[PDB]
């Protein structure tokens, strides 16, 4: 059926893998095992449409980001993730957007800004600050928690809906 290729990017430790695993496997990964390049595939119904989700979980740690560019190149939509208790990861978003622009050779790529770990209280990135960044990119801002599942389905499904507007 219809297939959507999603790519999750962002700094190391922000929760990219936890978000994907929570979405696909319905459980929270408590430990931190750095990712190289992993992919998941699941058939789901989104807004009445039976579709196949191909999700690429990329490395956030530089030393592990070998041919990251090559893997991202096939992506149709990207989830740019930062953690609300990690200001540096938020500032790093700019760099990921530029990378996506390169790999896709386009300035109009489907994207969604995600503020993960919203279950934690050590917030240093206020919602408003992220809303402003997203607005400048012309994309949605959504907060999530791979731990409680809050906003997880909404983030991925919203990305699909952004791809459909492309
Ligand atoms: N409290 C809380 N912890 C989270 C959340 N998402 C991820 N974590 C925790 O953050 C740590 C790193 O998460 P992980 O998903 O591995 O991060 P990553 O972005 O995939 N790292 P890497 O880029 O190296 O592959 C883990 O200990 C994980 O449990 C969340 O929403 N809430
Ligand atoms: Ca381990
Ligand atoms: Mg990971
Ligand atoms: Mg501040």
């Amino acid at each position: 059926m219809t297939e959507y290729k999603l790519v999750v990017v962002g700094a190391g430790g922000v929760g990219k893998s936890a978000l994907t695993i929570q979405l696909i496997q319905n459980h929270f990964v408590d430990e931190y095992d750095p990712t190289i390049e992993d992919s998941y595939r699941k058939q789901v119904v989104i807004d009445g449409e039976t579709c196949l989700l191909d999700i690429l979980d990329t490395a956030g740690i530089e030393e592990y980001s070998a041919m990251r560019d090559q893997y991202m190149r096939t992506g149709e939509g990207f989830l740019c993730v930062f953690a609300i208790n990690n200001t540096k990861s938020f500032e790093d978003i700019h760099q990921y957007r530029e990378q996506i622009k390169r790999v896709k050779d386009s300035d109009d790529v489907p994207m969604v800004l995600v503020g993960n770990k919203c279950d934690l209280a050590a917030r240093t990135v206020e919602s408003r600050q992220a809303q402003d960044l997203a607005r400048s990119y012309g994309i949605p801002y959504i907060e999530t928690s791979a731990k409680t599942r809050q906003g997880v389905e909404d983030a991925f499904y919203t990305l699909v809906r952004e791809i459909r507007q492309h």
